[PDB]
């Protein structure tokens, strides 16, 4: 699926919504708020005033409109009412919308209160290892070699990799073609090329890799309860690199990367 310079445009539009959902919520993240009310800041945000659409709602009978992650909670948290952040906390705030056809996906951690020093460390390290991934991307490489360097990066940190669930190709479909595996796998064999439109969203345990579902069809947490971090990104392959369509205020790496010079 490659995106025409409008479809790229749209792609930018939906990126950058996407992102601002995540600068606006962060002055709501703090000790004593519920997920539950996070969840209806960022609704009505992306309703009323981005006038978007959450993606996630409905979605396979997703129950809100974005997804909340603490601690050894891996992915796919539910934003509850009861649900109080507290000092220490790691948080994932996982935005996906869309807007006029196109989807923008993205995420990061929120560190609550005071950090701790694995919080801290755990975080800095996932997002190190979404940022050396995205440095990587441009036309001619192929996916397999951008999981096969986070995996490198984050298992030398003392860190695991999680493996049942991986990046994806977006458009005016939420996931679309190819998987984008945060590990090295000999079923990775793709080799970008310009106008390609997907995400990068490493999830990284503390400790072991293995993950346990609930019993409620969506939480996943970390199979040895140790904390779990994720940071995720869309992107557009460039003609010399890559362009990071979600980028944030507060990220420290530019929106453009080029490569040929
Ligand atoms: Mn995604
Ligand atoms: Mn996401
Ligand atoms: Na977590």
């Amino acid at each position: 699926s490659i995106k025409t310079p409008e479809d790229i445009e749209k792609m930018r539009v939906a990126g950058r919504l996407a992102a601002e959902v995540l600068e606006m919520i962060e002055p709501y993240v703090k000790p004593g708020v519920s997920t539950g009310e996070l969840d209806r800041i960022c609704n009505d945000y992306i309703v009323n005033e981005q006038h978007a659409v959450s993606a996630c709602l409905g979605y396979h009978g997703y129950p809100k409109s974005v997804c909340i992650s603490i601690n050894e909670v891996v992915c796919h948290g539910i934003p509850d009412d009861a649900k109080l952040l507290k000092d220490g906390d790691i948080v994932n705030i996982d935005v996906t919308v869309i807007k006029d056809g196109f989807h923008g996906d993205t995420s990061k951690m929120f560190i609550v209160g005071k950090p701790t020093i694995m919080g801290e460390r755990l975080c800095r390290i996932t997002q190190e290892s979404l940022y050396l991934a995205l440095r990587m991307v441009k036309p001619g490489i192929n996916l397999r070699e951008i999981g096969a360097a986070i995996q490198k990066f984050v298992e030398a940190e003392g860190f695991s990799v999680v493996r049942e669930y991986c990046g994806h190709g977006i458009g005016r479909g939420f996931h679309e073609e190819p998987q984008v595996l945060h590990y090295d796998s000999r079923e990775t064999n793709v080799v970008l090329k310009p106008g390609m439109t997907f995400t990068i969203e490493p999830m990284v345990n503390a400790g072991k890799k293995e993950i346990r579902t609930m019993k409620d069809g969506w939480t996943v947490k970390t199979k040895d309860r140790s904390l779990s971090a994720q940071y995720e990104h869309t992107i557009v392959v460039t003609d010399n690199g890559c362009e990071i369509l979600t980028l944030r205020k507060d990220d420290t790496i530019p929106a453009i990367i080029s490569h040929d010079e």
